[PDB]
């Protein structure tokens, strides 16, 4: 197993941090051992999966077990989000609770992980926190079951004709990381021009598609960061230029223009898409460097905006507290404003950063006005040119110009037309 889960990890006060390389078994093997323990000594136990994919993964790895999974039983499996997000209403209580993928720099993520340290360290709870790179540590070549061999390479940012045939003349199967949708969509032209077949997996794509690509084996499959945990892409090369979009308030806005280099702990998941297999040697191509600087990003501010609205004093763990924007409680909401973020962020799709802006600032939960009557520089445009029009439910014709303005909900895994059904009062 590992050498601190054998007795007294499940002491409230007790943080282990099982730093495990990718592939070494921290889903299907230590988390049903921690749970077989858990089970057998009748502690009241949480564990918290990333996303659906690694949830599912959760479910195969505790068959057999008196477990229940949220989207009789005194083990609790959830995402991090559900997790946050049902603590913004009569709260559950566990005294031992597990993080798997403890690194994810996602809000309800960094959010999750700064409630249970502040609960840990106040003794009302024991906190697994599993992952190969655990915040404070840069390590973007971890371990592996297999070898890797790691070569810096030029790679294309877009369409590319001639010059990089290393690309096409590869013989197996390839997982090519890129920062953005778009960028995904000009790469896998390309490779299907070239006469490749391609799955592109990014938040639009990746209910329907990732099960598809067991089946068809694709030549490539191209990929956003939505791969980087409990995706099993089965390649051998993973090509990394790594980048990422940043989304980033700036002049009380949020903007997604442009990269920043990916964090070490993003490079170490990119790379351990391949290297699962003892005996194998796969391939990882990668371009320039990480910058584990990412204090910048709306990231912590969307984190300390839950994070504020679930607790007393909390903090980001223990590693991150460095990059809580504000001082603790900043942003916390009055009970009723806090349902209507609950609302927005839930029912609404959008972002914590927007939820809190219109909740915090918005007399009633029927207003759609701040849609339209914020500054000009605001207006929402149509791929055509065109500001977005839409009609409220009086007929009167509106210019989507919110008060609040988040590129998120506009683009990149979200439409124009979503935001409509909101703006437009058919929410
Ligand atoms: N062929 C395999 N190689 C490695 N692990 C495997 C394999 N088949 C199933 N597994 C399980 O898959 C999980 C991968 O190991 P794990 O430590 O969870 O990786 P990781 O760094 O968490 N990478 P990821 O899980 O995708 O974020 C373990 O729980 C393994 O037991
Ligand atoms: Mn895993
Ligand atoms: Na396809």
């Amino acid at each position: 197993p590992q050498a601190v889960v054998g007795t007294g990890w499940t002491s409230k006060g007790q943080i282990t941090v099982l730093d495990m390389h990718p592939g070494s078994g921290k889903t299907h093997r230590v988390l049903p051992e921690l749970i077989r323990q858990c089970i057998d000594r009748r502690l009241r136990t949480l564990v918290l999966a990333p996303t659906r994919v690694v949830l599912k993964e959760m479910e195969r790895a505790l068959n057999g077990k008196r477990v229940r999974f949220h989207s009789g039983a005194i083990v609790d499996v959830m995402c991090h989000a559900t997790y946050v997000n049902r603590r913004l209403l009569g709260r559950q209580n566990w005294e031992v609770a597990i993080m798997d993928e403890a690194h994810w720099t996602d809000p309800h993520s960094i959010a999750a992980r700064g409630h249970l340290y502040t609960l840990a360290k106040e003794n009302k709870c024991a906190l697994v926190l599993m992952t190969a790179t655990p915040p404070g540590k840069s390590e973007p070549f971890p371990e592996s079951n297999g070898a890797i061999t790691s070569e810096e390479r030029q790679i294309p940012d877009g369409e590319w004709r001639d010059g990089f045939d290393w690309i096409t003349e590869y013989e197996g199967r390839t997982a090519w990381f890129v920062p953005s949708i778009a960028k995904g969509g000009a790469i896998a032209r390309t490779l299907r021009q070239k006469g490749k077949s391609v799955i592109c997996l990014n938040s639009k794509t990746f209910e329907k598609d990732y099960s598809r690509v067991r089946d068809e084996k694709p030549d490539f499959v191209v990929t956003t960061d939505i791969s980087e945990m409990g995706a099993n892409l089965d390649v051998s090369r993973v090509i990394d230029g790594r980048t990422n979009i940043k989304p980033e308030e700036v002049d009380g806005k949020v903007e997604l223009t442009g990269t920043r280099r990916v964090t070490t702990a993003s490079a170490a998941q990119r790379r351990g898409r391949v290297g699962r297999q003892d005996g194998r040697t796969d391939e990882y191509i990668y371009s320039g460097q990480c910058d584990d600087d990412d204090s910048g990003l709306v990231q912590w501010k969307e984190a300390q905006i839950l994070l504020d609205n679930i607790t007393p004093v909390a903090t980001f763990y223990g590693p991150e507290q460095d990059k809580m924007p504000e001082v603790a409680g900043h942003f916390r909401l009055t009970e009723e404003k806090r349902k209507h973020f609950r609302h927005l962020l839930t029912h609404c799709d959008f972002t914590p950063w927007l939820a809190w802006h219109v909740a915090a600032n918005v007399s009633s939960v029927t207003d759609r006005s701040w849609t339209w009557e914020g500054p000009e520089a605001n207006a929402v445009d149509e791929a055509s040119g065109d500001l977005v029009t839409f009609r409220s439910p009086n007929g009167a014709e509106r210019t989507l110009r919110p008060v609040w303005k988040d590129a998120r909900m506009f683009k990149e895994g979200r439409d124009i037309k979503e935001f409509v059904a909101y703006a437009s009062g058919r929410r």
